[PDB]
Order: C-alpha cells, then structure tokens, then sequence
C-alpha cells in the first residue's frame, strides 16, 4: 500500500473532511486537501496514513481514538482541543510530522509517537500525556499545566527549545536522551534517570526523507475535476456504476450536488434489483453527504447502532460534511475491484503516481 495511491484511501476529501459525531475509519487512508475537524468520538482503527494538506486538524472533545500505522503528515497545525477525564482520548502513531503551527495535546488522554518532527512548538498541557517512542526533532517542546511528556527507553529527543511550567512534568527514561539548546523551567519538573544535555549549538540529525515527499506531491494534480455523471436509472440526481462479478457486489454512486439515504435507496436498488446488506460502498460527491434516516438503508446495524459502510469515500467540494441523525458511520476500508477503479479513474481523469 502506497500514500500516494488514491485507492489507498478510506477518505479521500479534495477539499475539507468534516465528519459527524461517532465517526469511525477502520484501515485505508485518510487524506484532506483543506482543513479536518472531528466534533467527538471520533476513532481512526488501523489506518495506515493520515495526509492532510490544508492549515488545521482540529480534534475536539472526548472518546476519540486514533492509530496511524505510518505516516501521519500534518502541513501546518495539529490540535487535540480536550477531552473529559471521563471520556479521554489516545493517538497511537508510527511517525508524526507537523510545520510551523505545530502539535497541541490539550490533555485527559494518551498520545504515543514513535517519530515526531515538528517545525513549530509541541504543546503538552492540561493533563495530556505524551510519549516519544524512537526519536523527536521539533522546534520547542512545552509542557504546562499538568502536563508529562515521557522520553522512552532508547529514544531521543532534540528541540531547540524546551519550556516546562505550571507542574508540567518531563520524564526521561533510563538510556533515554533529551538534547535542548536552551531551556526554561519555572513550576516544573524534570526527573528520572536519563541524560538531560542543554547545549547551544547542538547539531540536531536530518528530518527523514518521507516529509519532503509528501509536501511535494500535488495530489490535485493526479486528477481533473469535471462534472459527476447522473443517470435517469433510479435517483435522477446520482449517477452509478456497478459490479457483479466481485463478491460481494460493489457499486460506486456518483453524486453532483450530495449524496442522501432516500436517493442511494432509489438508486442502489435501480441497477442491482435489490440492495443487500455486504454491499460494497464507493460513495464519490461533490456536495455533502446527508443520512437523514439512516435506518432505511439495510448498512445500518441495530445492535451497534452505526451505518456500516464498507468501500471509501470520495469527495470533491471545497467543504464536506456527512451529516446522519441518531447512528454513528463505521467506515471500513475496501480496496475497490477494478470495474470500480476503472469507474472512477475516468470520471475524475486520474493519473495513478507509480
Ligand atoms: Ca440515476
């Protein structure tokens, strides 16, 4: 699996990716072109990268859970905005970068990194809790108002600057290593048997090669954006291509204007003669995405109360919503077939990297 593959991606969003409260992502990727907000119970399971392009990812409230297995990319700022010591949440990720509006782990929560580079200041505040698993290059690290961030065993940590302060903690592990070219502790603490080195003119090692990648990938590039196709066939607003010989069967819906339950009902059960409940999902849209009744569409699951969605989402606008009333979105990921690929490849004129 590649990060620059479009068929990689659990979400795909040109544009901004705003999701509905209770949204999960199991496997694929995830990639924004603008800006993401999660409005809470938001969980990422197994994705393998989180790319996103545009000047925000904002985290808000609690139970939110996320797990990315490679490369989570963020241009400019990451923000988890707080969650309830009731409700905390957790970011297990293989390795985080940021820019210059950095990393802020507003707290009641676990946040683990194995690789962390940063251009801007990783804040660790209001009772967050962050871990550096294997190495750490940011610009400064602060940690304030009950705050602890935790140098593991074996790693190590450059910034060239570190601040503790308001009981703000930082503990370094036992053959750990923090490396600071200047410091400033007032309320803080800095305990723990590992070495602590301030040295002005510390050479610090080189940002690996896979930040430089990403920011240099046009992903608008890859495509052209016309017109999504619409056919009489079913909801006359969406237009679809289907699939039987995979099992189970896969459709894409193409949807101009959005994507509702009532037209994906109409629409679904036009081309196949009926909708079953394994069908594989490829919603592709150029306006929201709205779940009105999600219990009319046979993807809803009365015991776990979640549409589930199995296939990706494509989405095209300058902004996206998925808005749904009383159910949460368990988003699976399923590479499509190649009918679909096919599909969508020449209705977005879209140019695989290779
Ligand atoms: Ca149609």
């Amino acid at each position: 699996s590649s990060w620059n593959d479009l068929f990689e991606y659990a979400v795909y969003s040109r544009g901004s990716f705003l999701p509905n409260y209770k949204f999960t992502v199991r496997g694929g990727s995830i990639y924004s072109g603008e800006r993401i907000q999660t409005q809470g119970e938001f969980k990422a399971i197994g994705v393998n990268n989180l790319i996103c392009k545009g000047p925000e990812v904002i985290v808000n409230g609690g139970g939110n859970s996320i797990e990315i297995k490679e490369i989570m990319y963020i241009q400019n700022k990451l923000v988890f905005n707080g969650a309830p010591n009731t409700n905390p949440n957790t970011l297990n990720a293989n390795k985080i970068y940021t820019g210059l509006g950095g990393m802020e782990l507003n707290g009641y929560g676990y946040y683990k990194a194995n690789e962390i580079y940063s251009d801007g200041e990783v804040q660790v505040k209001n009772y967050g809790n962050f871990e550096i698993g294997s190495i750490g290059i940011v610009k400064k690290l602060t940690v304030t108002d009950n705050g602890r961030t935790t140098i593991k065993s074996g790693a190590t940590l450059y910034c060239d600057q570190l601040e503790v302060r308001n009981n703000g903690r930082v503990f370094i592990e036992a053959g750990a290593t923090l490396v600071t070219r200047a410091i400033s502790i007032s309320g803080g603490t800095i305990e723990g048997p590992g070495t602590r080195q301030v040295n002005p003119s510390a050479t610090f090692p080189s940002y690996p090669p896979f930040i430089d990648d990403i920011k240099n990938f046009d992903f608008d590039s890859r495509m052209s954006v016309t017109t999504l196709p619409a056919d009489p066939v079913g909801a006359t607003t969406l237009g679809s291509v289907y699939d039987k010989s995979a099992t189970p069967w896969e459709i894409v819906v193409y949807g101009e204007s959005g994507i509702n339950d009532s037209e994906l009902i109409t629409e679904v059960n036009s081309k196949l003669g009926s909708f079953p409940s394994n069908v594989r999902l490829y919603l592709a849209s150029k306006g929201n995405i709205t779940f009105s009744n999600p219990t009319s569409l046979p993807l809803y699951n009365p015991t776990t109360g979640k549409l589930v969605i199995e296939g990706a989402i494509i989405t095209l606008g300058s902004t996206f919503n998925i808005n749904i009333s009383g159910a949460g979105i368990e988003l699976i990921y399923k590479r499509a077939g190649s009918t679909i690929e096919s599909s969508i490849t020449s209705t977005l004129n879209y140019i695989p990297p290779p």
